[PDB]
């Protein structure tokens, strides 16, 4: 099977119909070798990725791009391109290979079509690269985004941009039940692999090369969970203990839920989301993890519909959010994303949070997160709350006038992200 029509078909879903990779990659994988689905994995997200350069090239190369009919024939051929820039497949090869995908993509009449703009391309790179680095282009960003980060952070924007295009790190949680960080690290070490400890995240690891989980010691015996390090951050602010009825809102697929229990083993946790389909990730990782917990499927809008009157002595808002702040892992949210969906999504955070504060008890903790770098979904967000609730009060994460801590992604560090803690005095 050819490998580069099934990354053009796969991306193309993405960035044409708005399907996430994560819905479509999993099924391609199951059917090709070891190196092939590496490979695949490579294709897709650096294509992804860089889909801005892709554009920008084809645009110097094709007066008339492929459209309408001849569209994959457009991501095929940029399947094409993203090889001959960033890998180092004998191009003969990546020419051969992309050239013969489009007898899988149905088109093999346009085998020199494609051959032909590769060829040019090999023939013109150089010209429409530099002209590309010219261009505010060369962030990798659309300017909607571009235009944002560069108001929010007039300091920052680049080394933020920098940050989300970096290859992203692998980092992992030591279940504390079996093992101290430390003691787990020695195993990692003593199997031939590298991982290195962070001074504010104590069950992290972040390891040197991304590493399947089939290989992570005791991952099946739930010794260690992959989870990114900011979101392991939440568990210091929202601080749980034994005996407490725990609320982790929006909570699949369960990675901050698993969390709580390793911290607080017989807390009573509540986990809900809206979605029955991930909701099921949930279980998985409570099984693997030998715990439990009570998983309800329901709408942190309209709470009374799945916990009727009851309040929670904590609460975990792990808001639905723009993601900007894991673009690193997920590039495919540059092109689904849109500048219009973040007021859309500012206000179902700003909604939740106004339904859910009622179910949280007096003396209670309430931490709201987001894994955005944008400030109207984080302290803006914070900011308008508390003013509208009299009966809320910020805790240690920011200032009553910048409200919460905000994390920006780096090579060593969490994804960007964002605390705030809340008590209901
Ligand atoms: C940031 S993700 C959850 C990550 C999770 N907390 C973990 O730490 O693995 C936000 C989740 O919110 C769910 N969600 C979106 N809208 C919701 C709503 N109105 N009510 C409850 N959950 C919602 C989504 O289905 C998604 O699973």
């Amino acid at each position: 099977r050819n490998l580069r029509s099934m990354a053009a078909q796969a991306v193309e879903q993405v960035v044409e119909q708005g399907q996430s990779l994560s819905n479509i990659l999993p099924p391609l994988q199951q059917k090709v070798s070891d190196k092939d689905k590496a490979l695949l994995q490579e294709l897709c997200f650096g294509v992804l990725r860089t889909l801005s350069q892709l554009d920008w090239l084809i645009n110097k190369l094709m007066a008339r791009p492929m459209t309408g009919k001849q569209r994959t024939v457009h991501y095929l051929i940029m399947v094409g391109l993203y090889q001959l820039l960033y890998t180092r497949i004998p191009p003969h090869a990546a020419l051969a290979e992309t050239v013969e995908g489009a007898i899988a993509i149905k088109r093999p009449q346009l085998k020199g079509l494609i051959n032909g703009v590769l060829r040019q391309f090999q023939r013109q790179q150089e010209e429409l690269l530099a002209e590309f680095n010219a261009s505010d282009a060369r962030y990798l960003h659309p300017s909607w985004l571009l235009k944002r980060l560069q108001k929010a952070y007039p300091e920052q924007w680049q080394s933020i941009v920098e940050a989300n295009n970096q290859r992203p790190p692998m980092w992992l949680r030591i279940n504390r039940t079996h093992h101290s960080r430390d003691s787990w690290l020695a195993l990692l070490d003593e199997a031939g692999m590298k991982g290195f400890p962070h001074a504010d995240y104590p069950d992290a690891v972040r390891l040197e090369t991304p590493a399947p989980v089939h290989a992570l010691p005791g991952f099946e015996d739930g010794w260690v969970t992959v989870q990114d390090a900011s979101a392991q951050g939440c568990m210091t602010w929202l601080a749980p203990q034994n005996g407490e009825h725990i609320l982790d809102l929006c909570a699949a697929p369960g990675g901050k839920t698993t969390h709580i229990l390793e911290v607080a083993p017989e807390a009573q946790v509540v986990a809900v989301d809206i979605d029955e389909q991930r909701l099921s990730r949930v279980y998985d990782n409570l099984k693997r993890l030998g715990m439990k917990a009570t998983v309800k499927q329901g709408d942190g809008r309209y709470p009374s519909q799945w916990c009727g009157e009851q309040q929670f002595d904590r609460i975990l808002l792990d808001a639905p959010c723009s993601a900007t702040g894991v673009i690193r892992r997920h590039p495919d949210i540059k092109w689904l994303r849109r500048d219009r969906d973040i007021p859309e999504l500012a206000q179902l955070q700003s909604e939740i949070l106004d339904a859910i504060w009622p179910h949280l008890k007096t003396g209670g903790t309430l931490v709201y997160a987001t894994c955005s770098v944008l400030p109207e979904e984080n302290s803006l967000q914070i900011k308008a709350f508390l003013q509208r609730t009299a009966d809320a009060e910020l805790c240690e994460t920011g200032t009553p006038e910048q409200p919460g801590k905000q994390n920006l992604p780096g090579a060593e560090e969490g994804d960007g992200f964002f605390y705030a803690k809340l008590i209901k005095k």
